[PDB]
């Protein structure tokens, strides 16, 4: 028996539906998860577009970037799989998260107008700077990769200058004791700990009592795992 992990769907239930589309967000919620996690960049005509990668390539075989084309260009190319941040809203209820990664400075002003209207959000991103800079009075996390973070002591003094809602860890991070007590001291203080992106029950079961969230493809296998 273990305490409460919010579970977020990584692109939606990912395992089972393709990733990033309003069917794959819609079945993660339906699964029993407490949200979902996406990734957002501007289409050519400044709207927002749900899309990890910057171009068509590796999920439609189309060497067309999300830049380069208007959202209605996007959705004939993708035969209307791809969506925006606003359709995911109109389908996905308030009383679910969603983890909104941002993958472009550029989409930050865009992405803060839209969300404005709508509760439980989460903004995050490996520019920290941006965060710190731009989403100010917002929930916000930083996703840490093996350089963004600079020394653990500059991520330390960043944690306690800035206060982020979250931090977004992978689940590698737990192999180091060191690292084990520094995520322990900012839980401490209220900070809310989101590992990703975890699909291996066995790794979550060792985790889990260090952790408030997990990030994973493989929806219900996490839900039924609570
Ligand atoms: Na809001």
């Amino acid at each position: 028996h273990h305490h409460h992990v919010i579970v977020l769907g990584h692109r939606g239930y990912s395992a089972k539906y393709l990733e990033n589309t309003l069917e794959a967000f819609m079945k993660a919620i339906e699964a029993g998860a407490n949200g979902v996690e996406l990734d957002v960049r501007l289409s050519k005509d400044g709207k927002v577009v749900v899309s990890h990668d910057e171009d068509l390539k590796r999920l439609f075989g189309l060497d067309v970037k999300i830049r380069d084309a208007t959202v209605s260009e996007l959705k004939e190319l993708t035969d209307g799989k791809i969506t925006t941040l606003k359709e995911v809203f109109e389908n996905v209820s308030d009383d679910k998260i969603i983890n909104i990664e941002i993958k472009e400075r550029e989409a930050a002003d865009a992405v803060l107008e839209i969300s404005k209207k709508r509760k439980n959000l989460i903004f995050s991103s490996f520019d920290l700077d941006l965060l710190d800079e731009k989403f100010k009075g917002t929930k916000y996390g930083y996703l840490i990769d093996e350089e963004n973070y600079g020394s653990i002591e500059n991520f330390v003094e960043r944690v306690e200058k800035e206060r982020p809602y979250s931090l977004h860890v992978p689940y590698q991070a737990f192999e180091l004791e060191y690292a084990v007590e520094v995520l322990r001291s900012f839980r401490k203080k209220g900070i809310v700990i989101f590992v990703w992106t975890l699909n291996d029950p066995e790794i979550y079961r060792k985790i889990r009592r260090e952790i408030d969230g997990v990030i994973t493809d493989e929806v219900e296998l996490f839900v039924k795992l609570r």
